[PDB]
């Protein structure tokens, strides 16, 4: 068996439908061939396809690490330097380069307010201005318990936009050669804006 | 007072209660008319389910080793000590209670623990029913609150679906879990024939449970 993305990150590589998994939008088996597809089958039969395994498959396989994933109905975490699943795309028979990415870890979806480790803990003291009040990290003080889930805006996908990006994948980011840099961001395959003032504050737009 | 969890209740067909919160409130008025689980030994309301302390019968079923609630909270069962006694009344008149196996709790109260050093062993005995392992790209053998591999967020039933993930390693859609003392299956986990298929009830609801000597074991529903 083999895990599989959040549903926005596929939604950003432009799949929406799947016939095996329940994540995506339900499209039969026999359409497959005419659509593009999202699937965890490896099925030569249909040329638009994302395939995600959890072993490479051919070259273009994209390791996607540290990501949200999930496996049946269940949601699960990302573990830092740890590959979720690869993703292999597709179109018109044969396997493209996948642009490289930035992933969201699961912790919105699971509702988890924690660290994922003492180097993003780290991180976060080293610019403790960095996304609260606009945006807050999923780990954020701040933020309250009982959030209103309608009204919430994600990063990468208003009370407030919401991230639970890994720390160290952004750390680099924060770090700009000029006093402020408003920089281009590949995040679950989707281009946002981070926003960084070097040594005062930084978040998404 | 200590009451049937939710899902216990409603494997009998009981959903209603006036007085227990985990239930559907129900105003009294209506008791008189539907079936309710109830604190309350209430001779007015004709089909009811009672969560007493001690027996009121020949029916009175003890229900052993079960999680349980007081008000708004849930407890785990102790194995071997009744947690609740259950009667079944229907148009005003006792019925006897099939005999069934219990849900600990730790599926509601999210314990992922054994309950004693004997479950323990029992788990340690048969790793692939109960902690899990993983060949190449699949996991199996995780079927209990206490394995390896599993989500963080459990669905409250007596028999819970999960997917279930060695993280880099392995992955499964499907896999099938419960919380029940390890002990109380003792008895289906060592027949002579290559595999076997059980009816047991669990939390009053009939459930099958396939057992692959010495391999693998686990529940499913109907």
């Amino acid at each position: 068996g083999s895990s599989s993305p959040l549903p926005k990150v596929a939604h950003n590589l432009g799949f929406y439908f799947s016939p095996d998994l329940t994540q995506f939008a339900k499209l039969p088996a026999e359409l497959a061939p005419h659509w593009p597809v999202v699937t965890t089958q490896n099925n030569e039969r249909w040329p638009d396809r994302l395939v995600a395994s959890l072993r490479p498959i051919h070259k273009y396989s994209r390791a996607c690490i540290g990501a949200g994933y999930m496996v049946g109905p269940s949601v699960f975490l990302g573990t830092p330097g740890v590959v979720s699943y690869y993703l292999t795309k597709f179109v018109r028979g044969e396997a493209q380069v996948l642009p490289e990415t930035v992933f969201s870890t699961g912790r919105i979806e699971v509702d988890c307010r924690e660290y994922l480790d003492d180097r993003e803990r780290v991180v976060a003291e080293s610019l403790p201005h960095a996304f609260i009040g606009g945006c807050h990290h999923v780990t954020s003080k701040y933020l309250p318990r009982f959030l209103p889930k309608e009204s919430v805006a994600v990063v990468g996908v208003a009370v407030c936009t919401l991230t639970d990006v890994y720390l160290p994948d952004l750390e680099a980011y924060l770090h700009p050669e000029t006093q402020s840099r408003c920089w281009k961001v590949m995040l679950d395959f989707k281009e946002v804006r981070l926003m960084v003032w070097k040594d005062k504050t930084a978040y998404f737009q």
